[PDB]
């Protein structure tokens, strides 16, 4: 094991850091091994983890009570893994989002725990010269800076590392603090308009859908995600959540009220996957809402990519497995069955072994929580799928 080797020879850590090292290290190493990453990339990922992530994770879990109300996951685990299924039975892409913490979190010097993420981004920029920080600083000052603004989701920023087989990408997520006169969408839209975009036609499409369309008026934007590459090549993901959960609503959102055409085949496959992943009756009417779940992150959630060189925005929908499925094994078998039916499930067993590694001992088939979302994007006539995973440090405290 790469982690066993590194842990054997790297200098020992303090109690808290060692706990994070011996927990996150094996988890990341297992996910990367099952996805067939070469050895050097596993060493690199664990060396980065040991040097720049583990020291900034704060005190180790000691109970089921979390030290913060982090918006990363429902149980406030500050780590979320993701497993992107690549078509053609190619190797999956492993990514992980992290919200680092410091003792200053909550104080006047850092009331919303932003400094650790900024430090991580600059540290990564030192080692990765291809990283561009122009949009990082622009959106940082616009959304979280001294000029920005009561109501908070539990976090305001976090970062993600994407191991794209041979190179590393970094993403940054901003969760604006809302005030009675400055909602999250107002701040995000103003920041994008002030970012120097060549064409803002897709942003206007998203704005018109959100403001005027009956279904689009039911969505509440809350988060913005950018890529730390050249701004012409970076995506602009605008996340929005709604209380409605019927697939008729989900479908209308995927098409942005009919703006996007030629998606009938993809949406049919989406409908099948939605029902299988959630364990719904095959004849469930698309106009029926899902049974009510009352939670901060319940309902249907999406993101709109308003990227340049594309006048029509793209939509990714997230199937909230943790809130509406029966149990993790059932949702996993539905996803894997869909993949098998379309000849895209070469890494299904590897994925199941990863779930077994991540799951709290004896809970896959009786509870939810491990798989947070199944992300679905429509690519022509096929689906692009991603599994998001919560290690559940506190809800499953061992
Ligand atoms: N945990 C928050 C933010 C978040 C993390 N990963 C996500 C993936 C998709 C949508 C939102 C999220 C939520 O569920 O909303």
């Amino acid at each position: 094991s790469v982690w066993k080797t590194l842990n054997k020879w790297l200098p020992p850590l303090s109690r808290d850091k060692d706990w994070w090292w011996k927990t996150l290290g094996p988890q990341i190493n297992t996910l990367l091994t099952e996805a067939d990453y070469d050895l050097n990339e596993r060493y690199e990922a664990l060396l980065l983890l040991y040097r720049w992530v583990v020291p900034e994770m704060g005190p180790r879990p000691r109970s089921s009570v979390a030290p913060s109300k982090s918006f990363m996951t429902d149980d406030h685990s500050p780590i979320e893994y993701s497993w992107k299924w690549i078509s053609g039975n190619k190797k999956p892409e492993i990514r992980y989002a992290v919200e680092l913490v410091s003792p200053l979190a909550g104080s006047k010097q850092d009331p919303f725990n932003q400094i650790p993420t900024r430090n991580l981004v600059y540290n990564l920029a030192k080692i990765i010269p291809e990283l561009d920080l122009t949009w990082f600083e622009h959106f940082w000052h616009e959304l979280l800076g001294p000029g920005s603004p009561v109501l908070t989701k539990g976090s305001t920023v976090f970062a993600a590392l994407e191991m794209l087989h041979g190179h590393l990408s970094v993403k940054v997520y901003f969760i604006p603090v809302e005030t009675p006169d400055f909602s999250a969408w107002h701040q995000i839209k103003h920041a994008i308009e002030a970012s120097g975009c060549p064409n803002l036609e897709a942003l206007n499409h998203v704005d018109a859908y959100l403001s005027s369309h009956d279904d689009g008026r039911q969505l509440r934007p809350f988060m913005l995600a950018i890529d730390l590459v050249e701004p012409a090549a970076s995506r602009l993901k605008i996340y929005a959540r709604s209380n409605q959960t019927s697939f008729r609503f989900v479908r209308d959102v995927m098409t942005i009220g009919g703006l996007r055409t030629d998606l009938d085949r993809s949406i049919e496959k989406f409908s099948d996957l939605w029902k299988r992943a959630l364990g719904l009756d095959p004849d469930t009417p698309p106009e029926d809402e899902l049974p009510k779940v009352d939670h901060l992150t319940s309902g249907a959630v999406f993101n709109f990519d308003v990227a340049p060189k594309s006048q029509i925005p793209e939509v990714k929908a997230y199937i909230p497995v943790r809130h509406y499925a029966n149990n993790d094994l059932q949702a996993a078998l539905g996803l894997i069955g869909y993949l098998e039916d379309h000849g895209h499930g070469g890494y299904s067993q590897s994925y199941l072994r990863g779930l077994d590694m991540l799951a709290p001992s004896g809970q896959l088939d009786q509870a939810t929580g491990v798989q947070t979302y199944f992300a679905v994007a429509c690519q022509g006539e096929d689906l692009s799928l991603t599994s998001y995973l919560n290690p559940q440090f506190y809800a499953a405290f061992q």
